[PDB]
């Protein structure tokens, strides 16, 4: 389109499956081709929100999202939506402890 304001927008970076251990950090770093004037991030078929466990970020072209005291449910793909595209990103929640269950 030419003359025109609103375009499509889509991600020029990907997200990257991150491993971790629980109660740790992890922040799903990505990239957009545009500077999304809005971020939704979604957990689990879920809906977040900017709180103490899922912070999101704008940096002009990349976003971020720092999700801090992890837990083994945390364990789940997350999609970070902008509006017009929406990435995809596995993440694994290993336990800091693991002690031998049988015993």
């Amino acid at each position: 389109g030419s003359s025109g304001s609103s375009g499509a927008n889509c991600f020029t970076e990907e997200l990257t499956n991150l491993q971790v251990e629980e109660k740790g950090t992890a922040v799903f770093t990505c990239k957009t081709e545009h500077p999304a004037a809005t971020v939704t991030w979604r957990k689990g078929l879920l809906e977040l929100r900017a709180s103490g466990k899922h912070q999101p970020s704008q940096e002009g072209l990349t976003l971020r999202l720092t999700i801090s005291a992890l837990e083994k449910a945390d364990s789940d793909t997350y999609t970070c939506d902008i509006g017009q595209a929406q990435s995809r990103a596995q993440l694994l929640v290993q336990g800091r402890r693991s002690g031998p269950s049988s015993g």
